[PDB]
């Protein structure tokens, strides 16, 4: 295939929260079949963010999903063509993050382009007052819908006194590749870990890891 | 306390739309193993008008296999027993509210559910009975608000390949004093709830939950 | 027609909010076609309510409606059948309630029977804390729906302190009446002003004023 | 003071919805204090859109605002600095679109540059199947929160053969002016139509008008 066992990546984003305009780049790679992938990221523009990094710590990969089960995969089927990504975030406390995205192959090198777009962050809140300390693991669920996939994925940020704020992501995923191409997936869940590894300078340079592996449920039906 | 084999009890009323019922149910389930049957009746109100899917999650938390060694927040609150309270809400505008007491009466689980849904739309799935029943789910849990939050979403099953969404949000609260109870911490869990009898146009339901906590089993860092 | 110009009603509600259950009732007069009217409410079971007694005010009368311009009155309409009213109202702290109605009338007096659940209110919000200081005026947007009417609009809950809290009201009302021996209206607009004119003993006795009227908007049009 | 009874306006915009990107461009005028204001839009990428043009209705101006009962105008007192906004429009059926914006003040003509990023609008619903006819009238109530001013609004959209597509938008709108240099509004509301005027070209270019007024509620209070 086009998606090797090993991969680089390079994004480009570009985006506001609130009234705040900001850009970012970054560089990774990652093991695509074994679901693992790793993300230096810098922010080059509008820097210091005055909002936690963590709120744009998912816009940054879904090529490095680990399929088991049998389960066809969208993601690397999409390949030349390549796919795009549409999500809204909503906080519990009033704060959305909507981000699209667009991701291609070029010289074997998967790039990436997200536009984000937040509003109503409160500005006395854990995010825009950087009280936020990273993502617990989470399961999000896909299935085939308007033309392509949506998921369905809930939350929790860990906050500094060792409580949580919510959110839930709303996603649709759409493969540039004609849809008789595709061995479309039914009904399933990916488990994942997205962890952030180091930082430096005031959030203006961050290290993420993300493990991403998509199962059924193991349990019995009766 | 609660037995490696307990029965249960269920009393539920309920409007939906203006649609108004009640249904009971007994039960018998393992709940170290976490898993249980409901044999329900609709006594007032049949046949419902809407599927009868969109009750499925009223009619049991004692039932949860707490592996990996999670403080367990039911188990824990008997005598005393505990409430749940919670929103389901469907992308296509229907809304399903609930609130539950939970006791224990002579080695007896007993249920007592209100239901109060509103504005599912008149041509949608539900209403008009095109519903498969859920594909599995997870529901993550951590402390808020004096008890544990619980935050799930779910795939309805639609005739000819589709689902309907839906998200829950729950507050599970006990009735034993914060003093006498360990709590967990963030933890998960995986149910699979499968209608297993029905008769009479979904006014006798039989349905069976597996349910199992656990953490996340993804290596770290 | 069976709706004179001064009115009386009665009204009993049960529910539950969180985990503390409760029963009222009451009884009113008001001016149907002039759009006012009073309750007086008694909390006769489960007082004092630990949450503020505000989040039931719209809880309390759709045939008290001054309808102008013509617009036909779907609600006054409906006698002597009636009609039933469902809602949700969510306030943006993460409480919600839902309501659902029947709307009689017996021996000349209309007769209201409401049940209430809310459900996930937050132990540190200004309802559960008994913070609040009743609503400011609203606009309800109506049109037909669903086989019946539906209501949408947004409330402001003002606070101790100052400042306010936000809930959005989404409401479906349907008449008993066969729909081909109702004139429907089309796309409205209800203005009110719900008041507290009196309350005593911890808010177990409460007396409300309700004035509203429906319009279209008034602005020219190109 | 900066501005008249009569301005001019001039736009830029870009975004995506869905996975579709466009950017617009239009020019308007209109009288801030009688609150009326016609703007005539160009598609200037991306064009036709593949989705109904009445989504971003409400991202092409709050100076043109007749604040009456002597509410306080929170948008002409922030000028020269000018001000910001930012909104989240969320729709029935799944779609969302937020749109962030600045307002400047530049010759004496009012600069709009807009960012709109919408997604996961149905293929099926009103909107991608461009089976929409424009908006009913509307009111929004503002009130301070966090340091500047919120707005709540509803919308209904009208669609081919009857019948109505619902929307929320919640906004934040913020002042480029500090805080003790502003007398603040309180709970208000604003009464507008929204209309439009002239479309060609497959919605590639339109005209919409807007009327918009400041009140308070003139019910009788009890209290």
């Amino acid at each position: 295939e086009l998606i090797s066992e090993n991969m680089h990546m390079k994004l480009y984003m570009e985006g506001t929260v609130n009234d705040h305009h900001f850009k970012c780049t970054s560089e990774g790679e990652g093991k695509p079949y074994e679901g693992t992938q790793t993300m230096k990221i810098k922010v080059v523009e509008g820097g210091p963010l005055p909002f936690a990094f963590d709120i744009l710590a998912t816009s940054f990969s879904k090529t490095f999903i680990n399929h088991t089960q049998g389960i066809p995969d969208f993601f690397k089927q999409s390949f030349p063509e390549g796919f795009t990504w549409e999500r809204i975030t909503t906080y519990e406390d009033g704060g959305v993050l909507t981000a699209t995205q667009d991701t291609s192959l070029q010289n074997g090198c998967l790039i990436y382009n997200v536009k984000i777009n937040g509003v109503n962050f409160p500005s006395n809140g854990p995010v825009m007052q950087k009280k936020t300390l990273g993502w617990e693991a989470s399961t999000e669920m896909l299935y085939p819908a308007d033309s392509g996939l949506r998921g369905h994925s809930q939350m929790a940020l860990k906050l500094v006194g060792g409580g949580y704020l919510h959110c839930s992501l709303k996603t649709t995923y759409r493969s540039k590749k004609p849809a008789k191409n595709l061995k479309m997936p039914g009904f399933y869940f990916v488990d994942r870990k997205l962890e952030r590894i180091k930082e430096a300078d005031k959030e203006t340079y961050v290290e993420q890891h993300e493990m991403a592996v998509a199962r059924y449920c193991d349990l019995p039906s009766k």
